[PDB]
Parts: C-alpha cells; sequence; structure tokens
C-alpha cells in the first residue's frame, strides 16, 4: 500500500498538516485511554520524544511502500551520548514506554557517532511493534530494553551492541546491517526465571555499503550472564567472525543458537559459546500465545 495522507481518525504532523512537530501531536493525545494515531507527513523532525500515552498509540510514516523501510520520508533525530545525557534512556532519540505502541515507517537516528552510547530508539513497555521502521546509529543503537517487542521489515544498524537489553523480542524479516566492528547482539537477561529471548529470524546481516568487516562482526556478546539469542532461517555475510561470538560479562554462560542460516558467514565449524538446538523456535516461545491479538499479520 502507499500510505500518502492521514489514516481514519489520526493526528496529522507536517508542513501542511495540523501540527508542525511530532512533540506537539504527542502533547494533543493528552491523558487519555482511548486508542489514538498520529500521522507524519515528510520530513526530518530534530526531536527528542518520550511516548508515554495511556491508551494504544500508533504513529505512522508517509510513504509510497508501506511493506518497506526503504521509501520512508520520515525521519527522527536528535545527537546526544549517555554521558552527556545522563543515562542511556536520556540518550535516547525517541523513548518508547507506552504499552501497545506500533510505528510505521520512521526512521530514528541518534547522530552521535562513534566514541560512546547513543541510543536511537529505546523500548520499554510489551506488545510493542515496529513495522517498516530503521533505527540507525553506531554504540548502542536499538535498546530494546524490556518487554514483549516485535520488529519486522525493518532497518537497524550500528557496530557495537547496537541490539541490547532484556526485551523478549522478534526481528523478522529485517536487514540487520553493521557499520563498524563489534557484536550485534547484547542481551542482559541475568536469570533462569527470565523467560525471554531475541529471536532473529529470516532476517539479512550484512555490512553497510562502503565498509569493509569481513570477520570482524559477532552475532552477540552476553551483556549480562544468561543472554539469549538465536539467529534462525537467517542470511549471514562474511562478516562474521567463524568464533560466532565473543565475550563481555564475566562468568557468563550464554544461550546462544543457530539454525538453519545460510551465507558467506553461516558456517559453524568455528564456533564457540553456542547451544545445541533441533528446532527453530517460534513466536509463542518469544513473545507468548497472545502474540496474534497485537501482532499485524501483514507483514
Ligand atoms: C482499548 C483498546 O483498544 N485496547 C487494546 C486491547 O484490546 C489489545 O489487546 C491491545 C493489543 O496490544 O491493545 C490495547
Ligand atoms: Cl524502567
Amino acid at each position: 500500500e502507499s500510505r500518502t495522507s492521514a489514516p481514519s481518525g489520526c493526528l496529522t504532523v507536517g508542513s501542511d498538516g495540523t501540527y508542525s512537530t511530532i512533540g506537539d501531536a504527542l502533547d494533543a493525545l493528552g491523558s487519555s485511554t482511548s486508542s489514538a494515531c498520529i500521522y507524519v507527513a515528510s520530513g526530518t523532525y530534530e526531536e527528542q520524544l518520550t511516548i508515554d500515552y495511556a491508551g494504544n498509540l500508533t504513529l505512522y510514516g508517509e510513504t509510497t511502500d508501506t511493506s518497506t523501510y526503504k521509501d520512508n520520508v520520515v525521519t527522527i533525530t536528535h545527537t546526544i551520548s549517555s554521558p552527556d545525557a545522563g543515562s542511556l534512556d536520556k540518550s535516547a532519540t525517541v523513548n518508547v514506554v507506552s504499552d501497545g505502541f506500533s510505528m510505521y515507517n520512521i526512521n530514528v537516528e541518534n547522530g552521535y557517532g562513534e566514541g560512546a552510547q547513543a541510543v536511537a530508539l529505546v523500548g520499554n513497555a510489551d506488545q510493542l511493534g515496529f513495522y517498516g521502521c530503521q533505527f540507525s546509529g553506531y554504540q548502542d543503537t536499538l535498546y530494546v530494553k524490556a518487554g514483549t517487542q516485535y520488529y519486522s521489515n525493518c532497518m537497524i544498524e550500528g557496530a557495537v551492541d547496537y541490539i541490547f537489553g532484556d526485551a523478549s523480542v522478534w526481528f523478522g524479516e529485517c536487514d540487520i546491517v553493521s557499520n563498524g566492528a563489534g557484536a550485534i547482539t547484547a542481551s542482559s537477561r541475568e536469570t533462569s526465571s527470565d523467560s525471554g529471548w531475541y529471536a532473529i529470524d529470516n532476517c539479512n546481516i550484512k555490512a553497510a555499503s562502503g565498509v569493509s568487516l569481513t570477520e570482524e562482526v559477532y552475532l552477540g556478546r552476553p551483556w549480562r550472564v544468561l543472554a539469549r539469542v538465536i539467529y534462525q532461517n537467517s542470511v549471514l555475510s562474511d562478516i562474521i567472525n567463524p568464533k560466532g561470538w565473543t565475550t563481555m560479562a564475566d562468568g557468563a554462560t550464554p544461550l546462544y543458537y543457530e539454525y538453519n542460516n545460510s551465507g558467506a558467514g553461516s558456517d559453524t565449524s568455528d564456533r564457540e559459546y553456542e547451544t545445541s538446538i533441533s528446532a527453530a523456535v517460534d513466536k509463542t516461545t518469544v513473545l507468548g500465545e497472545t502474540w496474534g491479538d497485537w501482532i499485524d499479520r501483514s507483514y
């Protein structure tokens, strides 16, 4: 589909919309538990946002093709590092603390670059759905901090611990793009009672254009001792180091898996830190039996 005007009932942001900034539209929602939506027209929005609406909010970006991130014309951008901001969450261009939030066809970036942690988006709530979005940074791009989260047909870019936190998260049909040497995932799962997983499913892992990273990228390292990550049914380019995974938390016992991957980076004969698994995991395992209630099935 093309989305070139506000869907039914949505507030409008843009040069010729009701609100000039995304922040103004978010403010306009006020305190309400009713479902709401905002349509953002083309532009670069130099804003830092906290999404804490009490109801179920959907944010839609303008695009000629909703099925991909490649035609997005809405960018939310801000630049600050976590040391300067005072925390990881405070460094985030977008901070999602609203259950049931969905975002479609929006790019989010932190422009800090290499040298310190600088979050593009933090997801810190349950039933978060992201469709056709881009998330760009270098160190700590996507803070999947907590809660059940689903990313479909998104582009996640960075170099160092750029998908990190303790969310239970499913990445489906995403392009995961390294722009520097480092580990892609850094899960902070830390207790046996934690039922969470990262599942990277039918994704494409590759270098950013113009950057040479052959064997310089790791699938992950353990931010805490019980990090659990599976890459399944995915394409892994020659960026993946033969060891596959690397170290971080002392005394870590990560649960790291691969199942039915392909590509130049998928040979498992020299891997370290892995566990055997005989089948791919499903979304019921990662997101709970109720995933069908909140995931948008058109992706
Ligand atoms: Cl918190």
